[PDB]
C-alpha cells in the first residue's frame, strides 16, 4: 500500500517567471479557496490508501491539489499565470472524472470552482 510521490514542486530545468498576477494567484485566488470550508480534501494530495481508492492514480494520470500549486508558487516554478491556472483546472476536473455526479467531492469542487473562476476574472 503506497501512493506514488506527489506531484514535482521545483524544477531547475523549466521556464520560470515572477509576475504579478501569479503574485495574485497566490495572495488573493489560492488564499480565498483555502480558507474555504470545502477546501480540506484538495488541500494535500488525495491519499488513495487511507480513502480505500485503489483504482485513483491509477485512473488519473496527471494528480493535483492545491498543497502542490501552493508550494510551487512559492517556489516561483510557473512560467506564468496560465500554467498555474492550468492546474487548479487540471484538480477540479481530476476530481468530475474519477468521481460520479452528485457526490459529495464533485458538489463541493464545483462550488470551490465558481469561486475559482469569480476571482481569477478580476486579473491584471
Amino acid at each position: 500500500s503506497t501512493n506514488p510521490p506527489p506531484p514535482e514542486t521545483s524544477n531547475p530545468n523549466k521556464p520560470k517567471r515572477q509576475t504579478n498576477q501569479l503574485q495574485y494567484l497566490l495572495r488573493v485566488v489560492l488564499k480565498t479557496l483555502w480558507k474555504h470550508q470545502f477546501a480540506w480534501p484538495f488541500q494535500q494530495p488525495v491519499d488513495a490508501v487511507k480513502l480505500n481508492l485503489p483504482d485513483y492514480y491509477k485512473i488519473i494520470k496527471t494528480p493535483m491539489d492545491m498543497g502542490t500549486i501552493k508550494k510551487r508558487l512559492e517556489n516561483n516554478y510557473y512560467w506564468n499565470a496560465q500554467e498555474c491556472i492550468q492546474d487548479f483546472n487540471t484538480m477540479f476536473t481530476n476530481c468530475y472524472i474519477y468521481n460520479k455526479p452528485g457526490d459529495d467531492i464533485v458538489l463541493m469542487a464545483e462550488a470551490l470552482e465558481k469561486l475559482f473562476l469569480q476571482k481569477i476574472n478580476e486579473l491584471p
